[PDB]
Parts: structure tokens; sequence; C-alpha cells
């Protein structure tokens, strides 16, 4: 007699639960959280933003490299996400519970979050962390300023119904960076056609695709770093094989395309 499984927790690759020190990307923003995961620190006059956290198991890595950039719990406002999965909006609730931090985020990535993850369209129950609460609803190009950092929302529906990209306007040497914090754009293990519960999942990617290739993009950031061709653990040289927004698009599509492919064939 078979009992039935036990649990089994997500595990993930080394590099992905491996600390890095604070990166400056520009003159206001760093990337502070694993060498494999995308945490970004937007330091202001009037306070910080955190765009995703990671992993569950990171908060207490975020909150030391805060404190490393002289941002107390006090001082963190506001946390944006790209999308609302476990392995980037993590550790979120507890980041609420220990910090002075109110989360912003569209309808889909507010149901989704509360949710904890669970009942996801694709991974079901298999990839859940603690939920937590939006405390701002916002709609698709709309703008939020924290000590003049103004970023804009534009949804980019498809890896999850609420995927969205942030853009803001940084500085490096007293001239313009536009920054653009796209999601990502895979499909992992995804079932694409006549999908029940997402019935227009390949019009929305394709939109998407649109989307990602045209916003304002002077450095391009995503969730999963490899994915837009930044190595974080390469210091100097961390940024400079990354993709523009446009080659980023084409990459995704053309993946895209042969998965596809490879499922009317399966
Ligand atoms: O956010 C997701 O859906 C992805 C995850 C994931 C999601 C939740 C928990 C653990 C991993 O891994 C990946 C991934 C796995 C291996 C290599 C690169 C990315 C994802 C992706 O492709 O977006
Ligand atoms: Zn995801
Ligand atoms: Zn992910």
């Amino acid at each position: 007699e078979v009992p039935l499984p036990q649990l089994r927790a997500y595990t993930v690759d080394a590099s992905w639960l491996q600390p890095m020190a604070p990166l400056q990307i520009a003159d206001h923003t760093w990337q502070i959280g694993t060498e494999d995961l995308t945490a970004l620190l937007v330091q202001t006059p009037d306070g910080a933003v955190l765009l995703d956290g990671g992993m569950p198991q990171m908060a207490s890595h975020l909150l030391d490299n805060m404190k490393a950039r002289g941002v107390t719990p006090r001082d963190l406002r506001l946390i944006l996400l790209s999308h609302a999965h476990a392995d980037h909006a993590g550790p979120v609730a507890e980041l609420k519970r220990r910090t002075g931090a109110k989360v912003a985020a569209n309808a889909e990535s507010a149901v989704l979050l509360a949710r904890g993850g669970s009942d996801d369209l694709h991974f079901g129950d298999g990839i859940t962390y603690p939920p937590a609460n939006a405390d701002r609803i916002v709609m698709d190009g709309e703008v939020i300023t924290v000590g003049g950092i103004v970023f804009t929302a534009h949804f980019m529906a498809g890896h999850t119904p609420g995927s969205t990209a942030w853009t803001w306007t940084d500085t490096r040497n007293g001239k313009p960076v536009r920054i653009a914090y796209a999601d990502s754009l895979s499909a992992p293990g995804y079932q694409l056609q006549g999908n029940p519960r997402y019935p227009h999942l390949i019009e929305d990617y394709r939109r998407s695709f649109a989307t990602v290739r045209a916003l304002p993009c002077d450095v391009l950031l995503t969730p999963h770093p490899g994915a837009s061709n930044w190595d974080y653990a390469a210091g100097a040289r961390a940024g400079a094989k990354a993709l523009t927004c446009k080659a980023y698009a084409d990459a995704a599509e053309q993946k895209f395309d042969g998965q596809l492919a490879k499922e009317t064939a399966g």
C-alpha cells in the first residue's frame, strides 16, 4: 500500500539564491537581489522603491542590502512587481510586515498575489508563496512618482495575465538613461493553444512582443537577468552584453513560435 506523495518544494539553481552586494545601474538605481534574480532598489530624496524581491527566502538579504545603501525599513515606501510568481514576489508579504512599504499593482497581479500564487493558470498549486495584499490598483499607462522618479506601467499580459513592464528615467554622467524593466516573455511548460483558462493567450503574447519592442529603452533589465543577457556576477562587465528591448522581444517571439510548433507536433 502506497501513500499519497509528500509535498515537494520548488528548488532552484544555487546562483538564484546566491547573495551579492548592491550593483549600481544608474545614479539612483541598484540591483540588490541575488546573482540570478533581479530586485531593483530605486533611491530618492523622498524615500525608496523596490521592484521585485525574488524568492520567499530573500527578505533578510534585501533588507541588509537596503541598509548598506542607507535605506531604513521606514524609508521603503513602495513595492512594484514584474509579475506575481514565487520567484519574483516571494518575499513581498514579509517585506510589508518588516517595512513601511505599500504595494501597487494591476488587478490581475493583485488577485494572484492575494492568492499567494495558488490556482495558477499553468502551474496550478505547484508554486505557492505567502499571500499579500495590494494597497493601490494601477491601470495600463498609469504613472506613480516617488522623489521625482516617474514609473510608468506598461501591461504585457501573457507570462501571467498581470505581467507589467515598468519604465523610468534615471541619470548617468548628467545624461538621461531610460531604464526599461520588462517582464518575462517565457511560457515555461504552458499549453498555448485552445487553453480554456486563457483563451486569448496567443494574441496577448503577440501584442506583448509589440509593447516590449516599442518601450523607451536605453537599458533593458529583466526578472531573470539571463533573458536580457545580464551577468550580475561580472561586476564592471555585468551589463555589457545586454540586449536591446527590440532584440529581447524578437528572441522571445522566435522561441514562442518554436514552442507553438512543438505543441502542435505533440
Ligand atoms: O517565472 C517563471 O515562470 C519561471 C521560473 C520559476 C517560477 C516559480 C518558481 C521557480 C521557478 O523559472 C523559470 C526559469 C527556469 C529555468 C531557467 C530560466 C528561467 C521561469 C521562466 O522561464 O520565466
Ligand atoms: Zn513567472
Ligand atoms: Zn520567473
